């Protein structure tokens, strides 16, 4: 397309002389005044995929912190993506940890980031994303497009429980799932959130307030749940690649004692300390050499779970290839980010021709008789 000509060399201008967060600003003001290119294209029946009820047109969604407050959702979507995970959100709006706090290095493909959670708020964001779900109604391209909201604690509370409960309440009704996030590497003490016990409360206290969102409510079904299921939105968990085999296996256990819907692997690492143009910097590294780490990360809780607990894949995916590791190692459905970052407008476009032409040469049917192949 010729509109996606523009938007390369734009995007090539920016990676080289622009502050990343500006260039991220930008993309969601031309997202925000609709200047971005569509993809109206109908996507290969033969890559769609689902978990549970969820069903997925293509296999590729925008990872959480993309767009945190849910500003330019349609426009992101219409770039050819099934779904969108906004947020993380906390309950109040926060400003995040002191900037620059977002650094590039385009060679080897690679984020680093301590945003801190920085957005508007639970209340603020489920204006937005009401403003979505109306036009949602009222436009043809955007009507089984997905979103998930991605939800966890301002800086200070010390009760994430509380902070997690006042979200649901306020966007729950608004959402297709709910991601649970404890993965987190800019928050202090999240991440000891992901030990089993705390865990476990975790999971049942959200699944708890989602089911009481039902139950003092009047109206049929399809006027309480204002989303694209019309039903109660799951109940996803994201979890950090920075844990033991120890802690790994007493969270499968946990996610199927709590018989959780789904699982995403996985957030940003700590342990990445090889890359030169980060080796002052703090926060955890996005990108390809996230990679190898994520799809391992796959393997692992694929088995522990007894494949029992569906897999939303985020890691270093850039290619169709990439996702078709992801896939064949467990999991159901791709998130990107610093592919998005990196390619520009076309990520979607390219990565869908990519995995469609290499599910073919490997001679799969469909994709979700890819998932889980490698075992
Ligand atoms: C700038 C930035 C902000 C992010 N914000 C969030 C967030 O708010 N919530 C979350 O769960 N993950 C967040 N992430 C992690 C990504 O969603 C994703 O899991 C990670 O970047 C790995 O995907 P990738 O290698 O394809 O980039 C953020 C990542 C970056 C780089
Ligand atoms: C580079 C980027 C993009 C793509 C993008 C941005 C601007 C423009 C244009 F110049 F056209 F405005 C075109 C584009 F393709 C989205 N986000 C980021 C980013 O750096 N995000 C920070 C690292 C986490
Ligand atoms: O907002 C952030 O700082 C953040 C959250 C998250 O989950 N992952 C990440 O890399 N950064």
């Amino acid at each position: 397309n010729p509109e996606f000509f523009l938007y390369d060399i734009f995007l090539k201008f920016c990676l080289k002389y622009i502050d990343g967060e500006i260039c991220h600003d930008l993309f969601l003001l031309l997202g925000k005044y609709n200047i971005l290119p569509y993809d109206t294209s109908n996507d290969s029946i033969y890559a769609c995929t689902n978990i549970k009820h969820l069903d997925f047109i293509n296999p590729f969604g925008v990872a959480a912190g993309f767009d945190k407050n849910g500003v330019c959702i349609d426009s992101i979507l219409k770039l050819g993506f099934s779904f969108i995970e906004i947020g993380t959100i906390t309950p109040r709006g926060q400003t995040g940890n002191a900037k620059p706090r977002i650094f590039r290095d385009v060679e080897s493909r690679s984020i680093i980031n301590s945003c801190g959670f920085n957005n508007m708020g639970c209340d603020k964001v489920t204006e937005n994303l009401i403003l979505f779900r109306k036009r949602q109604e009222e436009d043809k391209l955007l009507s089984k497009h997905i979103v998930g909201v991605s939800i966890g604690k301002n800086k200070d509370t010390v009760n994430i429980v509380d902070d997690l409960k006042y979200c649901i309440n306020k966007i729950g009704r608004y959402a297709d799932y709910i991601a649970i996030n404890v993965s987190s590497p800019n928050t202090p003490g999240l991440r000891d959130n992901q030990e089993a016990g705390k865990l476990k409360n975790i999971i049942l206290s959200v699944k708890e307030e989602i089911d009481n969102l039902e139950k003092n409510n009047i109206m049929n079904d399809e006027f309480l749940w204002f989303n694209t299921t019309k039903k109660k939105p799951l109940v996803f968990v994201k979890l950090a690649p920075d844990l033991n085999q120890e802690q790994k296996k007493e969270i499968a256990d946990v996610l199927l004692e709590t018989n959780i819907d789904g699982m995403i692997i996985s957030n940003t690492t700590t342990q990445i300390n090889d890359i030169k143009s980060f080796e002052n910097k703090k926060g955890g590294v996005s990108g390809a050499k996230l990679k190898d780490i994520s799809t391992k990360f796959i393997c692992e809780m694929y088995n522990y779970t007894n494949k029992q607990i569906p897999i939303i894949a985020s890691g270093g995916i850039f290619s169709g290839l990439d996702a078709l590791e992801k896939i064949e190692a467990g999991a159901s459905v791709c998130q990107l980010y610093s592919c998005l970052v990196f390619n520009g407008m076309k990520s979607a476009v390219q990565i869908k021709r990519e995995l469609n032409h290499l599910l073919y040469q490997r001679g799969y049917y469909n994709l979700k008789e890819a998932i889980g192949r490698k075992h």
